[PDB]
């Protein structure tokens, strides 16, 4: 079972912001879980045919990894802070619903979960 479409990271029709809440998202939240050590397996989409894992995409309905969410920032793609965030939460969600408990890539998620919370807690308020 070949890999999906990648997630959309361009649209023209989609209406678009560059704001200090989104800037922190990209300067700070994306930059820190960016440089971890246990980046690497979410920073672009999961390949499910080189990891062979044909049933990915079947549970799967809702990809997302940082690759994408990179983009979006870089491209300025949102609109809102809260598109983001919830970007990065489908990102651990998919991890954590595929997978089980105490798994490696579950681990390197959960780290990862514990600085994007770290980090959102002190989102800016909007300028
Ligand atoms: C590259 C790697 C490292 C540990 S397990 C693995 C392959 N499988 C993966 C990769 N990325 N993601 C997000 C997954 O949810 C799964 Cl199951």
């Amino acid at each position: 079972s070949m890999n999906p479409p990648p997630p959309e990271t361009s649209n023209p029709n989609k209406p678009k912001r560059q704001t200090n809440q989104l800037q922190y998202l990209l300067r700070v939240v994306l930059k820190t879980l960016w440089k971890h050590q246990f980046a690497w397996p979410f920073q672009q989409p999961v390949d499910a045919v080189k990891l062979n894992l044909p049933d990915y995409y079947k549970i799967i309905k809702t990809p997302m990894d940082m690759g994408t969410i990179k983009k979006r920032l870089e491209n300025n793609y949102y609109w809102n802070a809260q598109e983001c965030i919830q970007d990065f939460n489908t990102m651990f969600t998919n991890c954590y619903i595929y997978n089980k408990p105490g798994d490696d890539i579950v681990l390197m998620a959960e780290a990862l979960e514990k600085l994007f919370l770290q980090k959102i807690n002190e989102l800016p308020t909007e300028e």
